[PDB]
């Protein structure tokens, strides 16, 4: 339904910080995240999870196949533990990112902001699809 969107990713997790974008700033290094399609095999939303491995946030977000792009509607509710996410600018690009091994991948790029980070910041989560080869793994 949004095939191409759903995925298996490993992403890294920067962030604006006085308005320098700083490189993985928690030393959070690679992490494992998932998108994938809603019970209903919706066509305009789908489940962005980043599997408790950073935030752990789990909701779900507006899509549009077309354009490869998905996003919510201002800070949305988190269904992994009470409180609210917000989405912007996401983006699926096919085989845009290059894997470790040398191999392109499809990239997956947004940004997000959680309504219970005293720091008000906005992160930038960019990644590529898992390819199941250990040597793409971390």
């Amino acid at each position: 339904a949004v095939e191409k969107m759903a995925g298996d990713w490993w992403v890294t997790v920067n962030a604006f910080i006085d308005g320098k974008e700083v490189e993985d700033p928690f030393g959070a290094g690679h992490l494992q995240m998932s998108t994938y399609n809603t019970a209903s095999n919706s066509e305009t939303e789908m489940w962005l999870d980043d599997l408790g491995n950073f935030w752990e946030y789990k909701l779900k977000v507006n899509v549009n196949y077309a354009a490869r792009t998905f996003s919510t509607t201002g800070f949305v509710d988190n269904v992994t533990y009470e409180s609210k996410v917000k989405i912007t600018d996401g983006k699926v690009l096919e085989k845009a990112a290059t894997t470790p091994s040398g191999m392109p991948a499809d990239s997956i790029v947004y940004m997000v902001q959680f309504d219970d980070d005293e720091d008000g910041l906005t992160y930038k989560v960019s990644g590529f699809r898992r390819t199941g080869f250990p040597a793409d793994d971390f």
